[PDB]
């Protein structure tokens, strides 16, 4: 009988076991009569018989190993099924090309009120079961949506807060939810290299409703805003979408009051990619003088859901269905080219006169437009951008040190814009009251490039809490629970990722700590920094010098220059340059007066040794939502990203089953192979159907009442079990398990009713 045996790009391969020696296997991979090759005893598995079939639930395996959970995914992948359960959790396989209807308002009818099982996997099960489990239990519910970078976490999101709020809506609060996040989208989303339409911040959002489970509203919390890329990028990535779908969309009436142009034109576009999305129809509506050079050597970037000019029609659109005006919308985008406008204005060395720098003289209509757009004086800014008073005088600033004034008060004008951006969105549903939320966790995902800084330091930080999270609330309490209750369950061990936020987090010696006490050193050093961590961190298993990394790239870099941390999800080699400067969150004195001061109204709104660690800050963020996060009831949606290249139908087995092996999902089929995600107390059980029991029934125990509605309900014994003071049921009877729950008085009556005949 067929094996799964390793294979370095498929991850496994399919083959027999021809003879077996001292500690290893000979496979014959199937037809190739010749060949065989040698494995590993424990790198073996068994094979389901019918090769291609595939099972809706990974429980229901015949064999449940990691090879057959990689195997049936596939299998559903290639008929473009992208969603899989291991009992109630969802696996969701990016499929990188939209399939037809499988998110139709159809599709959203036909899950409403169904149980896990009796329907395919979807999405829309894991939202529908969020909000049954709230209105039954009371309980404010949190869906948990996780997966490296271009995974499919944003898309999901989407998708969840669709079905809600056409599902369980009022019937224009709805719509407003949804179309809020093409909107935060626009401001916080860009190209990088592993993703088109990145997620550069984490999100959070809350529906909320009332007693009688009807949406009240809404609230979005939001996770540091990536900084660097306001000002640069990298050639193959670019700033945030809305300095392009505004370059390219923009009337000729706006592009004239707001002096843009081709993004080549601008030093905070052009360091990288200056061209659109656009495909062959939309490429000719924009305007030839909206197009940089490399877009007309190169054409357009492809992609089949971003369009950067038809992205700027659908945002104004959203825009005015939440209700900006036509004045909010121009406002928006002003300070957009203000900070455009501001990056262009550059400095010349003048250190025989003054010391400092001068504006060069090209520079001299980026002054203009920027101090217009910001209504700031031209001289004002000239000089708040040359020259700073220190201490008792007034000094002239180097070059490099303008450059740094002039970025610092970039990246906080617009990190100020995005957060008037999230509050205004929260005004368009607010509420005053509400009994329960249903919460979507959207992150930034787990990302590495060839050179990683502060970035993607606190993006995969926050990774590593969240994986933690899960690691907590069903490795970790699902068997506390098992065993608290007496069931017996085989014990599955796991490798745990808290040292690894230690590492990070913990007090005085953290990662975060030494670099805030660095900030805050009379010579702030990155070189010092580091040295620092790898000091106190002598043989910490998650830490490692750059020159012990895999990649050939890393080999040079000085034990002093970055550090290795062992992520769950993978070694991550960062390079420490520049993590002071980007762990300062404090604008000067003189800059900031400077903008709160400004003659327009709207820019003022914007702003109602100084150091403000943003590690710490971002820290303190994430630790108060995961206290919120305890306080739910959670489900977890695992994204998986199938490939490198963004491609349809290219299932990359390796790359699928290390995403597998590091999610924890392979440790969790395991667990619930004979785990019980079905439960509540008989005490709870027998109170419910109390007041409806004849005498006959009401003088049993609770625990025997149970026993005997479960028996008069067909439900087979091998089905469910009986602990200490909870009944539990098995993967696969989560409709029989709902129908048991459910606490309609005609349903209740009707099932003590069928009780009383089965006597
Ligand atoms: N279910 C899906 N259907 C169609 N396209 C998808 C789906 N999920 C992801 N994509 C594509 O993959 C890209 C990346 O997805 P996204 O949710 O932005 O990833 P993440 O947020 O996890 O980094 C999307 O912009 C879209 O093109
Ligand atoms: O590419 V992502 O939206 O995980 O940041
Ligand atoms: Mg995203």
């Amino acid at each position: 009988k067929p094996v799964w045996a390793p294979h370095p790009t498929d991850g496994f391969q399919v083959g027999n076991i021809v003879d077996i020696g001292p500690d290893s296997l000979t496979i014959e991979p199937l037809n190739q009569k010749g060949k065989t090759f040698l494995a590993l005893i424990n790198q073996v598995f068994p094979a389901e018989e019918d090769s291609k079939k595939d099972v809706e639930d990974n429980c229901s395996l015949m064999y449940l190993n990691e090879a057959t959970l990689l195997h049936n995914i596939k299998v559903r992948y290639s008929k473009d099924r992208i969603y899989t359960y291991v009992a109630n959790i969802l696996i969701a396989v990016n499929p990188y090309f939209d399939i037809p209807k499988i998110y139709s308002s159809e599709t959203i009818k036909s899950y409403q009120g169904k149980s896990l099982g009796t329907m395919p996997p979807h999405v829309f099960a894991i939202a529908d079961k969020a909000f049954r489990d709230m209105k039954v239990l009371k309980l404010s519910q949190s869906i948990i949506v996780s997966g490296e970078s271009g995974a499919g976490k944003t898309e999901n999101t989407k998708f969840v807060l669709r079905y809600l709020t056409e599902s369980y809506g009022t019937g224009d609060i709805d719509d407003r939810i949804v179309e809020a996040n093409p909107l935060l989208e626009a401001f916080g989303n860009a190209k990088t290299v592993r993703n088109n339409n990145s997620s550069r911040f984490g999100k959070f959002v809350e529906i909320h409703f009332n007693e009688k489970s009807s949406v009240v509203g809404g609230f979005v919390s939001h996770y540091l805003l990536e900084k660097s890329r306001i000002c640069v990028q990298g050639k193959e990535e670019r700033n945030y979408h809305i300095f392009y779908r505004l370059c390219a969309g923009a009337s000729e009436d706006i592009r004239e009051r707001l002096h843009l142009s081709s993004p080549d034109n601008f030093r905070y576009l052009n360091r990288g990619c200056t061209r659109y999305f656009a495909n062959k129809e939309t490429d000719k509506q924009i305007l030839q003088n909206r197009k940089s050079p490399e877009y007309l050597k190169a054409g357009s970037l492809k992609d089949p859901l971003l369009d950067d000019h038809g992205d700027f029609i659908r945002m104004c659109t959203a825009m005015k269905k939440i209700g900006l005006d036509d004045e909010e919308k121009l406002d928006l985008f002003r300070v957009v080219a203000g900070v455009l406008h501001l990056g262009n204005i550059d400095f010349e060395e003048a250190g025989s006169t003054s010391g400092g720098c001068n504006l060069k003289n090209k520079s001299t209509q980026a002054l203009e437009y920027c101090a217009e757009l910001l209504g700031l004086d031209q001289d004002d800014l000239r000089v708040s951008l040359t020259t700073r008073v220190m201490l008792v005088i007034k000094v002239p600033l180097k070059v490099e040190q303008a450059n740094n004034a002039r970025d610092a008060l970039a990246k906080t004008v617009y990190s100020h814009l995005f957060d008037h951006v999230v509050n205004r969105v929260n005004q368009c549903f607010p509420f005053e009251t509400s009994s329960y939320f249903i919460g979507v966790l959207d992150i930034a995902g787990f990302e590495y490039f060839e050179h990683n800084s502060f970035e993607q330091f606190c993006i995969n930080y926050c990774n590593e809490k969240l994986q933690q999270f899960f690691n907590e609330r069903i490795l970790k309490e699902e068997q506390e629970l098992y065993q608290k209750e007496g069931l017996g369950v085989n014990e599955v061990h796991y490798v745990d990722n808290q040292d690894c936020i230690d590492l990070i987090e913990a007090r005085l010696v953290g990662i975060l700590d030494i670099l805030d006490e660095e900030n805050r050193l009379p010579q702030p050093s990155d070189q010092h920094f580091t040295s620092a961590v790898h000091q106190k961190h002598k043989d910490h298993f998650r830490l490692s010098i750059p020159r012990k990394s895999k990649l050939a790239i890393h080999r040079n870099i000085r034990d002093d220059e970055g550090f290795i941390i062992r992520h769950f999800a993978g070694a991550v080699c960062y390079e420490t340059t520049q993590f002071v400067e980007k762990n300062n969150d404090a604008l000067h004195m003189s800059l900031e007066s400077l903008i709160c001061e400004s003659r327009d109204k709207f820019i003022r709104e914007l702003f109602e040794l100084s150091f403000i660690s943003v590690g710490n800050k971002f820290k303190t963020q994430l630790n108060l939502l995961l206290d919120k996060l305890r306080s739910t009831g959670a489900s977890f949606i695992r994204c998986i990203k199938p490939n490198l290249k963004m491609t349809s139908h290219h299932f990359e087995g390796a790359q699928i089953l290390s995403q597998l092996q590091c999610s924890g999902m392979v440790s969790v089929l395991d667990l619930m192979q004979g785990g019980f995600p079905s439960r509540a107390s008989f005490h709870e059980l027998y109170n419910m159907y109390k007041k409806y029991m004849p005498d006959k029934l009401a003088r049993l125990d609770p625990r025997l009442f149970c026993k005997a509605l479960f028996k008069a309900l067909g439900l087979n014994e091998i089905d469910y079990k009986f602990g200490l003071t909870k009944v539990f049921f098995r993967p696969g009877k989560f409709a029989e398990f709902d129908q048991i729950m459910k606490s309609d008085p005609d349903h209740l009556a009707e099932l003590v009713k069928r009780v009383n005949h089965w006597l």
